[PDB]
């Protein structure tokens, strides 16, 4: 089997670089078009992608030191990623991620309906993998385990999508952009347009490793028992698992900390979001012995006047659940350490974790005026993407113009039709919110625009 | 003498935590909210302070990593920063810089002209050891070399400023906000209420090592040998000349690198800029036998219509000047590691990577567009800190009448008032752009503005 450290394109080094390639994969990615456009890219609306992303490469960063030195998981210290791979690692996972975020997602989605669908941690694979104009045809020719540690859903599109779940009452008056963003939401998956880049990964491995890795579950009973769902994707990479583990400690404490600061979280809806359970504090405080983990002192300092009693208290937690960071096996028959082996939080650290990012679902994710932008951003890509399919050599570049001409030589027919589909999805994906307000804009908006 | 980890304030670490001093500040930094505002400023109107300070990071990282291996220069391993430390350096250089950059810089200045004046990098310093609400009055509360390590100017405003080259000729009809900047620039300094900080930074240091390192020079003949000129500081710290290394590689080829792509450098302008002294690539590609450093063949290039030739040429001469990194020591008297040894280029890299610096500042940093627009940067911030400072209890926002208030007590006259526009300074300063601009339309613009 293939190295991990090899890449599908052939770049060797000069004798001049000892940089290790997970090195030479982040120094590719910080230099990157992609990574540099998370700039204007934010996942909210304030705190923009790129500084997400940096605060989960610091959280990982503090994962791996913490488990390196802990020596109850000695045993798994020569799996651990190095400091450069887990970095890149995690500065790459959102750079798939659309304009306006999921409107932009459940946006590129509906249009792809009839040709493979779109979904953001899918485009993250296919720009690293393709798209990045860093190599001609390889992206940024990334490493094998970088590679797989930004593979979140191991599954296609097709082997996971249940389009019972695309159902939707008919409606002659409605527009073409008009519907529930919930009933189009694609399955985290990755682009059946992309399983070459997958095959590549999965190269490294045995065969019956990777059909124990890429299994799936059907979930049930999200409202009712017989409403359809999509299936969702088992298992990530040991890298992947410790990403994971920081892009969610960012969302629940970081995004929380920001939900503080603008007023949309109050004490009111902290102490009735833990109405009960204040033990997910207290207890937590009694086996660590930690006073300041106490619900009512931890909710003074959290919504105290002064800004030092506040960032004093997130980053406790935020350094609570560095240090209850575990590795343990995943129910998958994987042996392989990179497939089998999975970094977690304790159980009674994850119980609080999730009960905070709920409260963020809640008062932020969800607040009314969060969602009423989100699906103007899904009006915007789609009436966007409709006119740049209808007559894309009128409007796309030049570039963008070959690409899609490339794509669609050697098919014919509907197939011919999704290739070159795909490449004006991967045109508006690769759009910052404001590039494509502007597009948008020249395209539609009365008096706006300029050929310059 | 203290230690080099040893802080202004007491905040040691709890057994949990292995991480060293230099780590903890670089976690520090990434969570606050000074470092947070690099997003919604940019250095040049496209390229954000972070992104530049990320590049920048990486380049200090391979700086570095070349050095802490070549045993040319192994005598040095030992004082070499960590990489968390040249992180932190190379995250926190561009904190301190004010809204609309240098035309906000030359504002504050002008504004503060009987009051200390205003400089960028003396208000990084400024907020990292005072200002940041990380603590109460320390800042972050940074270890003593990573405030070293930001401190490009170990000499104060008072000691450096020649107010002769402030001197205007008599315009009565100009309103107070015009003016010709080139003349008010500040020196490049720390500011005097913040010496407090600088003796904390130089307590580790012999008084000896102290005199020697904050000497300093006087620079003759801009235009002519009598123009009035500020004095200049002479040495950096070895951390603090690792930073600087990347910050002007940075400016040199990422900056250039986005010129090519907006079009502001043109082929032509390249050819023309290099007519005399193609042997500064070509010369370099016999020694070192590149034919890629061909003049004609690296021109192709980066004037190349594939972003794949440009990307990888620019990459080849940011390697270039990190494998040119040499380690010497300074013309300072001093003993001390830290004081006595710089790290910098090769000679004739040095010539190079000016000579493609010079093209950057007359096509990109003086674009008659760009000026104009700073120059609007420079009005709007004196006309915002004029207001705020005619009536500061009616307009600030309480946490900073607070400390207006606080700056204040001790002190009448004319320190008074110092204290309490230096406030003034540190709010606006503190600004992003975008909260200036939105600042500015409250008080000024006519239909603009809300109470929310
Ligand atoms: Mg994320
Ligand atoms: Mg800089």
């Amino acid at each position: 089997m293939g190295s991990l450290e090899q890449r599908r394109l052939e770049q060797d080094k000069r004798p001049d670089d000892v940089r290790d390639e997970y090195d030479r994969d982040e120094a590719r990615l910080i230099h990157s078009a992609a990574f540099r456009r998370l700039q204007s890219k934010t996942q909210v609306l304030y705190r923009t992608r790129l500084t997400h992303s940096m605060e989960v490469a610091q959280i990982g960063r503090g994962i791996v030191q913490y488990l390196s030195k802990n020596k109850k998981f000695a045993e798994y210290h020569e799996h651990l990623p190095n400091t450069s791979l887990i970095t890149a690692i995690c500065l790459a996972h959102d750079i798939g991620h659309p304009p306006f975020g999921h409107g932009g997602e459940v946006a590129l989605n509906y249009c792809m309906r009839e040709h493979g669908g779109f979904e953001g941690n899918g485009q993250t694979l296919r720009i690293l993998g393709k798209l990045d104009k860093y190599t001609g045809e390889h992206g940024l020719n990334p490493t094998r385990r970088m590679l797989l540690g930004i593979l979140k859903y191991p599954v296609a599109y097709s082997e996971l999508v249940n389009e019972k779940a695309y159902e939707q009452v008919p409606d002659k008056n409605a527009p073409y952009w008009l519907f529930e963003a919930r009933m189009q939401k694609p399955p985290k998956c990755y682009h059946d347009c992309d399983q070459e880049i997958v095959d590549f990964i999965f190269d490294g491995f045995a065969r019956e490793e990777l059909a124990k890795f890429t299994q799936t579950e059907q979930p049930i009973d999200k409202d009712e028992p017989e409403k359809p769902l999509h299936k969702k994707s088992l298992y990530k990479s040991l890298d992947c698992t410790i990403m994971n583990l920081a892009d969610n400690i960012s969302y629940s404490l970081h995004d929380f900390e920001d939900a503080l600061s603008l007023g949309m979280i109050t004490q009111r809806h902290w102490r009735e979001h833990f109405e009960g359970k204040e033990a997910l504090f207290n207890d937590l405080a009694k086996q660590l012995v930690r006073n300041d983990l106490n619900f009512d002192l931890i909710t003074v300092n959290l919504f105290h006047k002064e800004s030092h009693c506040r960032k004093e208290a997130i980053g406790s937690l935020v350094n609570l659940m560095i240090t209850n960071a575990i590795i343990e096996k995943n129910q998958s028959g994987c042996e392989n350490p990179l497939l089998s082996l999975e970094v977690k939080l304790a159980p009674q650290i994850e119980k609080l974790r999730q009960h905070i990012f709920d409260l963020v679902c809640e008062q932020v994710i969800f607040d009314e005026n969060v969602q009423q932008l989100e699906f103007k951003g899904q009006k915007l890509v789609i009436e966007l993407f409709q006119t740049l399919a209808k007559d894309p050599n009128r409007f796309l570049p030049k570039p963008t113009r070959e690409r899609l001409k490339k794509a669609g030589e050697g098919l014919e027919g509907e197939h011919k039709k999704s290739a070159q589909l795909r490449v004006i999805c991967d045109f508006v994906s690769g759009m910052t919110d404001d590039y494509a307000t502007k597009f948008y804009e020249k395209l539609f908006t009365p008096s706006k625009g300029s050929i310059f």
